[PDB]
Order: C-alpha cells, then sequence, then structure tokens
C-alpha cells in the first residue's frame, strides 16, 4: 500500500512543518508557514496533484517538533514532513527520507569576546540545545565521554533555545550551524553573535515519510532531483540566504456600493530600531471623481511589498521606492480605464503635509507598470528635512497600478475609475500614538497618473517611534541571513542523492 | 425625452445623490462610515424606481456628501441629481429648487441641560446660544435677536453634532434646530438623559427631498415613490425602525481563506460602549483550522454581517447574560458540503468557556439553539463560578459561525460548516485599546446531536482600574441609539394624504 491512495481517497494531504527552523520551515510574523524547505513541501504537493490527477487537492500543514515527529509520523498524525530533519541511519530505522535538500555542520553559537572558541571551551559551562535534536545527543555524549560537567538546558524549541543565550542564561548555543544563523538573524543585536567550533557532525536534511512508501518516496525525489538540477534550489538559495526576506502586507478590500466605491483595512508593522515595532493601523475609503461608471468589487485583497533605498546623487531628504503589489482572494478588457495601464506610466506624487504643526511637502516622480505590478519612484521633500520619518509616508505616497490577475479584472475598481480618478481617504492610527488622516486625488492630468495628497496629522508624542524618528529605514519587516554557501551544497545541486552522511 | 435629469442619469449609467453628514437619524455618518436613517430609505427606494422607469437594472449609485450651506449650489451645477435627507421644503427655496413629497414636519425649538435655566425663548437673553450654519434656525434666531434686542451671542457650527457638542461642553446654554434633530444629536450624546427640549416652536416646517428645478418628469417619479411607500404602510414601518426601535450597527467580520492550513483567517473590529460615553476598541484577529482530515470549503474573501442583543432572564439570580444574535454573510455579488446538511434544522448548543484575566479566574456555561437558515442564534450564559470579573459584552464574540445564514449564491464558501461534524479549532487574540488582550482557544464539534463551543480564554496586562476589569462597559452591544420619539399627530395626517407643499 501507498500513501497516494489515502491522499487521493481522502482528497487532502496532511504535512508536517516545523515553528522555528529558520529560515528552512517557521512562522512569518502573520504566522504563514514559510522557508526554504516549505518551498520544496508545496512543490512537492504540486507533485501531488499532478500525479494523482487532482487540481482541487487540499493542505492540510500541522505544525511538529524535534522531539514528536516520529511519533507523529508513525501514528498517522501527517503523511510527509519538510523542514530541518536530519537523515540518519538509527532514524532509517523508524521512517523514510527524500533526496537532500541541505547540509550542515553542528557548532556552536556564542556572544563574541569571550572564551567560547570550540566545543573543549564549555568545560562546567551552562550550555543550551533544543530537545529531540542530533545536537542533543552529541553533547550529552560530549559531556560523558570528555568529563566536561556542563550543565546542559534542554530547550522546546530553537527560538527558545536562542533566547537562552540571548538572556545570558547560557553561554553557547549548540545547533546545526545555518540553523544557529536563522536564530541570530532574528536577534536584537545580530551583530552580537558568531558561530564559531569544529564542526561535531555533518547532517543531511530530508523530507521525513513513513517507511515502505516506494511511490511516495520517489514523487519526493523526483521533484527534488528536479529542482536541483534545473537551478531552481539555488534561486531558492539567494532568496532565503542571500537576500532581504520580506513578509507581503496584505490589503482587505470590501465594496461600498452607495459611494460607488470601496473601503479597505490593513495593518502595517514599523519595525523599531530596538527590535520591537510599531503598528498603523489603516482604514481606508475611495470613491471616484467621475459619474461614470466603475467596477464594483467583490471581496479581495492586494498582496504588498516595498523596498526603500537611498540614491547617492541626492543630499535633500528623499527616498527610493520600488513597490510590487499583486491582487488575490478569489479563486478560478474589463473597464476602459483598465486599457490606460497596458503599458508604462508615468506618476507624479504631491503631498503637502501638517503633523504635530510642522509643515513639509513631498514630490515624487517615476513610473508604473501595472502589468508586472510595479512602482518605480523617487521622493524628496521639496520643504527642507521630513519631520517625520519615511517609511510613515509610504502608504500615503497609486492602487490603480496593482496587478490584477486575469480572473479578477472584473475588481479593478483603481483602474476603472480613470481617467477621471478616485478620492482616496484614510485614517492610519498609530499605537500608543498619534494619527495621521489623509485625503488625495488619483487621477490622470494629461499622460500622467497624479497622486495629489493633504495630509493632516495630531496627537503624536515628542518622544514617540515617529516624532522621535526611531523607525528603521525599510518595510515589510525584513529578516537578512548571514550565512554562504557551502561547498557540500554546491556538490549538493549537481548531483541529488538521498543518503545519510 | 426623460427629462434633463433622467436623461443625464441614463447617460451616465449612475444616480449622484446628496447626503448629509449629522442628520440624526435621517441622513447621518454610521460609526463606520455608512451613510444611514430614515430619509436615506427613501432615497434607496427612488433609486430603484429610477432603474425601472430607465429600465437599467445594474444603475449604479454614488452618495456625496452636502451640507445645509452648499446644497443648493450644488445642486444647481449638477454635482448630484437629488437629495433626501433635512431640508426644509419653503417658498424662498422654490425659486432655487424643486422640493418632493413632504416625508416629515418639524418645529424648532431648544435643547438644553435638564436641570438648568433655559424654559423658552427669553431665558437666552445676553447668553451664547448655538444653531447650525445655513439653516432655517439660523435666520429665526437671528431675527429674534435683532427684533426682540436679546444680545445673544449666536455661535454658528459646522453641522448638528457640532452644534449639539458646543452646548454638550458648556460652551453655549442652549442648541436651536428641528426638534427631531436635537432629539437626535441627543441620542448619541455622552449623557442622553442630561438634555431636554423646551421653548414654544418658531417655525412649522416640512422635510422635502430636494431636484433641480423644472423637471417635472424626475418629480413626479419622486412623489409617485413617496406616496405609495406613505400610503401602504411602509413609511410607517421606517419610522418605527429609525424612531421608536434600537438603531444598530452591524459588525462585518472579514474572512480570508488560509489555504496553508485548510482553514480560513479573519480580521474586526468592535466597538465597546463606555459608561462615561466613550468607546472601547477591541481588535480582534482570528485563525480557524479543520480538526479532521478531510475536505472542506475555502472560502473567497468575503464577511459576515452580525448584530446581537443582550438582555436579561427575569428568573436568573445569578451573573447571566440573554443573548439573541442574526448573522448573515455577504461580500460576494451574483448542498455543497456534506455538514451544511447538519445545520438544516434547529441545532441544540452548548457553550463552556474557562477564564483566566489579570489571574482571576471564572467559568462559564451557556445554552440554547441555532437555526442556520435564519442565521438566529438564542443562547443563555450563566457564569458557574459567581461573579463574572470581565464585563459580559467582551466576552460575546469569544462565546458558532456555523450558524451563519449563508446566501444561496454564497454557499460554496461556507467553511464553518464544511467542516463539521468533525469540527474546528478557532483562535483569537482580541487587543482591547491601551488595555490588555484575551488569547482564546477553542474547539468547535459535534458531540452528539448538540453543537459544542469549548473555549479556554487567558487575559493578560489589564489595568486592575480600566474599563474591563473595573466593569466600566455598558450592557449592550452594536452601538446602539434610542430616539423614542413619537408618531406625531401631523406624521399619520402626512402619511394618509401625501403632498408636497410647503409649510
Ligand atoms: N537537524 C537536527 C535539528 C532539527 O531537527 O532542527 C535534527 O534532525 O535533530
Ligand atoms: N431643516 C433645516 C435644518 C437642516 O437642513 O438640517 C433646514 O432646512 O435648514
Amino acid at each position: 500500500g501507498s500513501t497516494l491512495d489515502k491522499i487521493a481517497k481522502n482528497g487532502v494531504i496532511v504535512v508536517g512543518h516545523r515553528e522555528s527552523s529558520v529560515p528552512f520551515s517557521y512562522y512569518d510574523n502573520q504566522q504563514k508557514v514559510v522557508g526554504y524547505s516549505q518551498d520544496y513541501s508545496n512543490a512537492i504537493v504540486e507533485a501531488v496533484k499532478k500525479k494523482l490527477n487532482k487540481p482541487d487537492l487540499q493542505v492540510k500543514l500541522i505544525p511538529i517538533t524535534a522531539q514528536n515527529r516520529i511519533p507523529l509520523l508513525q501514528n498517522g498524525t501527517f503523511d510527509f514532513e519538510c523542514g530541518s530533519t536530519t537523515n540518519n541511519v538509527e532514524r532509517q530505522k523508524q521512517a523514510a527520507f527524500s533526496d537532500t535538500i541541505f547540509v550542515v555542520g553542528t557548532r556552536l553559537l556564542t556572544k563574541k569576546g569571550g572564551d567560547i572558541k570550540d566545543f573543549a571551551n564549555l568545560k562546567d559551562k551552562a550550555v543550551v540545545v533544543t530537545s529531540g535534536t542530533t545536537s542533543e545527543v552529541l553533547l550529552n555524549k560530549l559531556n560523558e565521554e570528555q568529563k566536561m560537567n556542563m550543565r546542559i538546558i534542554s530547550a522546546k524549541d530553537h527560538g527558545d533555545s536562542f533566547r537562552t543565550l540571548e538572556s545570558g542564561r547560557a553561554v553557547a548555543f549548540m545547533m546545526d550551524d545555518v540553523l544557529l544563523a536563522g536564530e541570530r538573524a532574528k536577534a536584537k543585536k545580530p551583530d552580537n553573535w558568531e558561530i564559531v567550533g569544529k564542526p561535531q557532525s555533518q547532517e543531511a536534511y530530508g523530507c521525513m515519510l513513513r517507511k515502505d512508501d516506494p511511490q511516495f518516496k520517489k514523487l519526493m525525489d523526483d521533484t527534488i532531483a528536479q529542482v536541483q538540477t534545473s537551478g531552481e534550489a539555488e534561486k531558492w538559495f539567494d532568496k532565503w540566504f542571500k537576500n532581504p526576506i520580506l513578509v507581503s502586507h496584505n490589503v482587505y478590500i470590501t465594496a461600498d456600493k452607495q459611494k460607488n466605491g470601496i473601503k479597505a483595512n490593513f495593518k502595517i508593522r514599523h519595525n523599531v530600531e530596538d527590535g520591537s515595532v510599531q503598528l498603523a493601523d489603516h482604514y481606508q475609503q475611495n470613491t471616484p471623481i467621475g459619474d461614470g461608471p466603475v467596477l464594483l468589487p467583490d471581496n479581495h485583497y492586494l498582496s504588498t511589498q516595498s523596498v526603500l533605498s537611498k540614491d547617492p546623487n541626492e543630499k535633500r531628504d528623499h527616498m527610493v521606492l520600488l513597490e510590487f503589489v499583486t491582487a488575490a482572494g478569489i479563486t478560478l478588457s474589463m473597464s476602459k480605464g483598465e486599457e490606460l495601464f497596458t503599458g508604462v506610466v508615468p506618476i507624479l506624487v504631491e503631498l503637502d503635509g501638517d503633523v504635530n504643526g510642522h509643515k513639509f511637502s513631498v514630490r515624487g516622480e517615476g513610473e508604473g507598470d501595472a502589468t508586472n505590478g510595479k512602482l518605480t519612484l523617487k521622493f524628496i521633500c521639496t520643504t527642507g528635512k521630513l519631520p517625520v520619518p519615511w517609511p510613515t509616508l509610504v502608504t500615503t505616497l497609486v492602487q490603480c497600478f496593482s496587478r490584477y490577475p486575469d480572473h479578477m479584472k472584473q475588481h479593478d475598481f483603481f483602474k476603472s475609475a480613470m481617467p477621471e480618478g478616485y478620492v482616496q481617504e484614510r485614517t492610519i492610527s498609530f499605537k500608543d500614538d498619534g494619527t495621521y488622516k489623509t485625503r488625495a486625488e488619483v487621477k490622470f492630468e494629461g499622460d500622467t497618473l497624479v497622486n495629489r495628497i493633504e495630509l493632516k496629522g495630531i496627537d503624536f508624542k515628542e518622544d514617540g517611534n515617529i516624532l522621535g524618528h526611531k523607525l528603521e529605514y525599510n518595510f515589510n519587516n525584513p529578516l537578512n541571513m548571514n550565512f554562504e554557501l557551502s561547498d557540500e551544497m554546491k556538490a549538493l545541486f549537481k548531483e541529488p542523492n538521498d543518503k545519510a552522511l
């Protein structure tokens, strides 16, 4: 028998994932399960839908830990898992493993400038390790065999392990080197932590499934090997390990039929330099300027990502912005205004602002490419220096440039209101702080899409995160990994295999 | 050939409708910025009559805000087609505009503090008095100030809400306006019972729907519609809805699929009335996952429209809450699961909650029934440990969305019923503004024939003096307003013989 028969009959595949194996299988700040291994898991699921000819197969992701993964496999709580599980000979007595998706060495994470340079320095020290892992076994064996008198703290997952080290309750955290780097990227001061020591082991990550299911295993292996030899595995590596990891924002849109328009709600979480976040709650209403027909949407959402940067040639207070937005939420030309966006469209943005009496103006210029959902803009404070952080103005500074998929084009209010345009009004509520109230007209003036805004901010705290300029210069809560592509992974990509190291 | 305004509407494919911002309860923004009211019921009926007259069933509507100051110029230059709100039809304004059949009759009076000095207009000598800019009452109040040499300091406020808050904040001793609008602002006051309508009416005035002059075909459509609604009994039913019964604002529970977990997510805001007249925001974040591993319905984005009424059982001496709730799904325009079939009848419900808020432990048990065919819940909840250490309204959302009514065209989007009988796990974080948070985990599933909601609630970081632990929340839901405004003899006579006469 085979699990693929259980799955075809049930119509659902049940998939285990980890909670804190960064950046392989973990919860993003919206509780979505993401990561390098989750990308393989998504590919394997798509392969299952093809093999079984079941394009509407459902997926149920359920969380597992290093401690309970094998018991939950063995009693059928999930069908397979991909995360950070080491394939080794001992575990092959209980389970089967796919082709290898990553290779690691087990090392130490410690504060710079100590006496922890290698495993021998753990003598008489408090050392943290995650329950149920290969490192926990290795560390206890080392403690016993070399008589090192460590006080080993066994924590329930990798984030808990790391915060033991971060809080000073342990001097080092032993784990897979890549996962040490993942927990480091999430730390308050990532620059404070270094990975040290001779690897105690070399270990291969594989997907785990029940034994005696060669057909199910073969579908995994074929999928992994194809991702690896086609080069996509390396592209996924660059995404998770060499570029900023972003979390998209969801702009939730509902029709406002009585105003022939829409309303939206969404939350922005601005990174604060101390490592906290500053919530900005957005309430939005839009209504057409013209008196002719628009498209009135069913509920849906926009998935948004923005990247803020600096222009080296500009000494004025400024912001360079790239933005990528796609609509979603409905599963499977519509307006005259839609036709105005099939090419590249020039954009002009003008903002007048007053925040706690501090008056300023902003001018932005660039282009929009709605076919690809992309914006490129450069903004300048034309009145001197900006009295608020640039990130707090991003949402205020043209959702007509969203990419609507073809099956959703009847729901694109924003383009349908063009060329006469729409009024966009927001109240942005900054938690424990003040409020922005904005009113803008978004419309074509000649061949240019113009966003003309007036902003009023009141009730802000002079020492708060906004008027005190405590926000990081970024968007979408980026995480940046410090981890090089090793020779072992270069070799893996050219020769997929499923062998324990 | 349909006349100017109907020709314009057919050309545009949209009818543009002026509305007021604070004419309560005729045409005003509710607390979710929806324009609502008695006059908007007429506006909607006229829009539907226009769709029929033009044979344009897909006609769109565009409401735009107007003021007492700018309503006539904006009408004259075609910025809107008509407005129904609280505009007096008088002979002066008929030089500039046309008026429909009358929809209400008022007298201009004073609103003042109950235990104070003002009993009639003469008591206003040498005192500060507020009135709304651009209204018939402003004209009357200024004429009385000069003709009786009263030395009044007349404050001219932007709209009726601003006028009333001038009175409420003590910056004026009285507010002169149409009596029903005074009653409307009073209903929205911090302490409605502190305010009294006094004085001999300075005028009697008829409200009409405004439209452009010299457009008889459009006026006739409006008059025929108004007169039909008034003689059929429908207008009296609207009157009861706005003036005799509690006005509620529905909550919108915004739902999106969570395909990874084979479930859904939701976000919404609850606004609890505070006893001092302010509101206490409760931001809700929700995640649902099926308990079973079989197929569910994964929905497109949509929302649930919810209203609840909280009451007391006269027989019950324990700390308790009687709850009646109605929920309908919406947000998608035009049997699907086995579990849907479990809800075609009346289903008994059991609710068990184990709570801990700032270390204060309590248990709640609820029983009743759900009728998903009509989106209706009837339950009674008892605090089985004694006094409830939080206000009952803060627990309503935690204490079975499977009983929502999904319209026929939306039944493929009902995750809640599709997960049955195995059920689902429902998790929430509820964030009270400037206060603590509730974290909840519940299992909703069939146990026998009974639909059971079993909850654990953990609340932390609450202020012992705040609105929750301090028991400062009103015992209600959906921000009710109560006009308690009687149907007058003049209104009965109007509905009997509709007419368009200025008074
Ligand atoms: N790869 C290690 C650690 C982990 O599971 O995250 C193990 O298999 O135990
Ligand atoms: N009915 C009065 C007040 C109002 O417009 O709200 C008027 O027409 O001026």
